[PDB]
C-alpha cells in the first residue's frame, strides 16, 4: 500500500531450480530516478517462467520470475515522465529506452538495454531492489510480476487504458502479443496463404490468431497433445495433426498436406528437432519459418544449409516484433474496440498464492493461460 | 555445324572425380520437341563447375559440366515458341516452365523442374543427348556449356538481345545475377545500410555491385586471399579485412567496427564456419545474412538457434532471386544501357582447348572470371 519507502509484500521467491516457488515476505525499496514501483493486479504464467525453474532459461538465482502482467502505479521515482500514480500499466520484459540502434531502427524491437540477452537480474542501475530472509534478490527480465509490488524502469512500463480490464489484458504482454505480432509482424502471413504451427499452448493459439486475422486460408496446428486440438480450432485453425499418429516425420506428412510444403510456419514449443522440422515443412523455394520458442541454453542445433539455399528464410523474434513502449498501448486500444479477443486463451484464473498450483497446470498440460489474480 | 541430325564435336568430358577434363568428341544429337540445341559462343568457369570435379556438388558421372554462358541458336525442336534459329542466348541452370508453384508464385525463381536439388544429369524426358566413346554422358544443370554444341529445353533458353555482346553478357547467367541479384532481389538493401561480403571472387565481387547499387553506404568485404582486395575496393568495397590479420574471431571484428553488426551480411564462400560467422557479424536485432555459397554435399553445421531469436532473418538463394527466362533478357538490356559493368569480373579470356588451365587459375586463386572462348 501508500509509499514514499520501502514496502514488505508477498512474493513467490525461487531459491533453486527444480523446487517449488516460496511465497515469502520481501522489502521492495521505493522507485529511484526514472523508476516506478507498480501494485500487481493480475499475472499471466508463461512457458518462460518454467524454463527459469528447469534451468533451461539460465538467469541468476534467488529471483523473483513472473513477466506477463498488468498492475496500478503506486509511487513514480525522481523524474519520471511517462506514467503519474494510479495509472494502470503493463511492465514490459523487452523495454524501449528510444536512444539505441534498435529503438531507431524503424523495424527492430530488441533494445539493447534488454536483460534477455544476458542476464544480470538486477535493475538498469546494475542493483536489486529486492530482501528476503537477509539475502537480495534478483529480477527477472527487468519485470518480475510474480509479487504485490514491484518496481521497473521508466524504460520498461507502458500507461495502459484506464478502463482496461486488467485482467484479460495481461496476456498483452506476453503470450498474446508474442504470436499475434510473429503472425502479423514478424512473419507477415498473406490472405490465402497456409500456416503451419507447432506448439499449441497460449503463445501458439496466439500465432492461430495472428495467422487468421492475417488471413490465412489454412492453419494446420501440430501437437504432441491431442486435447489441444479443440481450442486451437476455436480460435482458428483448419485441421490439427498429432506427430504421434503418423509412421512417416510430421515435415513429410505436413509437405504431402500442403501439396509440396507450408507457405509459413511457426516453431512455438522450444526444442532443436522441432526448429528445423518447422523449417524443413515449409516450401523450399519461398516458405517463411518463424522461431518463436525460447530453446535450452546453450544448446547447437544441427540443420543442412541446402533447405536455405533452394531459397527458406529462417526469422525469430521476441515479443512478436513489437516495439514495447508504443505498441502496448496501442494493441489494449484494439481489445477495447474489441478487433480480438484474449477469453479462449484463458483456461484458469488461480489466486497468486497457488502459484506452484497453476504452473502443475502448465507441466501437466491441462491449461493454457491461467491468470494469478492477486 | 547447320543440322536436322546428329552433330559430332568437341566437348570436355569429366570422367571422374578429382581428375582433368578431357576434351574430346561427342554426338550431339538434334532437338526432340521443344529443345533447342545451341552453339556456345562463350563460357564461364563458375566455381560450381569446380565443386562437381571436387566432389563437393554430387551429380552424376560421367559429365559434360558448364552453365554459365551465352550461345546462337543452330536448331530447334517442334514446337519450340520462344526462339529462333540464330538468335543470341543463354541457357539457364535454374528452369521457369511456367506451369509450377514457384514460377506462379511473384516471388520464389527456383523452378520445380531443376536438377539441382535431385540431380538426375539428363534432359527433362530424362534421356541424354552426348555420346562419347561408346557410352552416353549426363548433362549438367539441363545447360552444359562445356561443349561446342549443346541442347537445352526451351524452358531453359532465354532469347538476349540481338546486339548484345556475347562474351561479357555470358556472366549474367551466372556469377553477376546472383550476386547482384542477391543484394539487390534477395536481401534488399537499402540506401545507408553497411554490408558486409564473404568471399571476394566473381560472385562476391557481383554482389559489391550490388550493395553500391543499393546504396549501402558501407560495404566490408572478407576474405583470406589479399589479392582480391583491390579488385574490391575497385568494384564498391569501402574496407577489406583479412581473417588471418586479427587474432580475435572475425565476426568479433565485423561486430566492433560496424558499431554492434552489420546490416546485411553474404556468405560467398560454400563454408559451413563462414555461413554461421555471417550470419553472427549481423544485427542481433535486424540483421540479414543471405547465404550464397554452395556447401559440402552432405553437411550439417551447427548452429545457436538464440542467434535467430534476437530478431535476425537468415535466407538463403539460388540465381539471386531472379525469374530466369523473364529477368536475363532485361538485364541483358540494362547491360547494354550501361546500367552496370561485367568488365571488372574478367581477368583471363583462355580458349576452350584451355579449360583445364581456366581451372587451376581459379583454384591458384589468381582469376576472377576467366571467359572461355569457343
Ligand atoms: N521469443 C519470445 O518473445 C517468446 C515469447 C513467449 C514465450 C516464448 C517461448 O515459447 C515457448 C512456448 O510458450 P507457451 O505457449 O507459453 O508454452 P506451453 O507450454 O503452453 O506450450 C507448449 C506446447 O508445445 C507442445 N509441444 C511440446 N512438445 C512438443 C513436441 N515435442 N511436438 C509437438 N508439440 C509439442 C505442447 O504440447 C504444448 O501444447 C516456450 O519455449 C517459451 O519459452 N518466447
Ligand atoms: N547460389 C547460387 O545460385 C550460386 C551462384 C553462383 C555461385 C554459387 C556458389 O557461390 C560460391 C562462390 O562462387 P565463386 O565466386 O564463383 O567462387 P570463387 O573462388 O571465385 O570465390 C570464393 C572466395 O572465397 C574466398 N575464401 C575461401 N575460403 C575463405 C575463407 N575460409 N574465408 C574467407 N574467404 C575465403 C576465396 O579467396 C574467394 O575469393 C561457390 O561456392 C559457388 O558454388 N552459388
Ligand atoms: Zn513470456
Ligand atoms: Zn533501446
Ligand atoms: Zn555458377
Ligand atoms: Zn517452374
Amino acid at each position: 500500500s501508500t509509499a514514499g519507502k520501502v514496502i514488505k509484500c508477498k512474493a513467490a521467491v525461487l531459491w533453486e531450480e527444480k523446487k517449488p516457488f516460496s511465497i515469502e515476505e520481501v522489502e521492495v525499496a521505493p522507485p529511484k530516478a526514472h523508476e516506478v514501483r507498480i501494485k500487481m493486479v493480475a499475472t499471466g504464467i508463461c512457458r518462460s517462467d518454467d524454463h527459469v525453474v528447469s534451468g533451461t532459461l539460465v538467469t541468476p538465482l534467488p529471483v523473483i520470475a513472473g513477466h506477463e502482467a498488468a498492475g496500478i502505479v503506486e509511487s513514480i521515482g525522481e523524474g519520471v515522465t511517462t506514467v503519474r500514480p494510479g495509472d494502470k500499466v503493463i511492465p514490459l520484459f523487452t523495454p524501449q529506452c528510444g536512444k539505441c540502434r534498435v529503438c531507431k531502427h524503424p523495424e527492430g524491437n530488441f533494445c539493447l538495454k534488454n536483460d534477455l540477452s544476458m542476464p544480470r537480474g538486477t535493475m538498469q542501475d546494475g542493483t536489486s531492489r529486492f530482501t528476503c530472509r537477509g539475502k537480495p534478490i534478483h529480477h527477472f527480465l527487468g519485470t518480475s510480476t510474480f509479487s504485490q509490488y514491484t518496481v521497473v524502469d521508466e524504460i520498461s512500463v507502458a500507461k495502459i487504458d484506464a478502463a482496461s480490464p486488467l485482467e484479460k489484458v495481461c496476456l498483452i504482454g506476453c503470450g498474446f502479443s508474442t504470436g499475434y505480432g510473429s503472425a502479423v509482424k514478424v512473419a507477415k502471413v498473406t490472405q490465402g496463404s497456409t500456416c503451419a504451427v507447432f506448439g499449441l499452448g497460449g503463445v501458439g493459439l496466439s500465432v492461430i490468431m495472428g495467422c487468421k486475422a492475417a488471413g490465412a486460408a489454412r492453419i494446420i496446428g501440430v501437437d504432441i497433445n491431442k486435447d489441444k486440438f479443440a481450442k486451437a480450432k476455436e480460435v482458428g485453425a483448419t485441421e490439427c495433426v498429432n506427430p504421434q499418429d503418423y509412421k512417416k516425420p510430421i515435415q513429410e506428412v505436413l509437405t504431402e498436406m500442403s501439396n509440396g510444403g507450408v507457405d509459413f510456419s511457426f516453431e512455438v514449443i522450444g526444442r532443436l528437432d522441432t526448429m528445423v522440422t518447422a523449417l524443413s515443412c515449409c516450401q523450399e523455394a519461398y516458405g517463411v519459418s518463424v522461431i518463436v520458442g525460447v530453446p535450452p541454453d546453450s544448446q547447437n542445433l544441427s540443420m543442412n544449409p541446402m533447405l536455405l539455399l533452394s531459397g527458406r528464410t529462417w526469422k525469430g523474434a521476441i515479443f512478436g516484433g513489437f516495439k514495447s513502449k508504443d505498441s502496448v498501448p496501442k494493441l489494449v486500444a484494439d481489445f477495447m474496440a474489441k478487433k480480438f479477443a484474449l477469453d479462449p486463451l484463458i483456461t484458469h484464473v488461480l489466486p497468486f498464492e497457488k502459484i506452484n498450483e497453476g504452473f502443475d497446470l502448465l507441466r501437466s498440460g491441462e491449461s493454457i493461460r491461467t491468470i494469478l489474480t492477486f
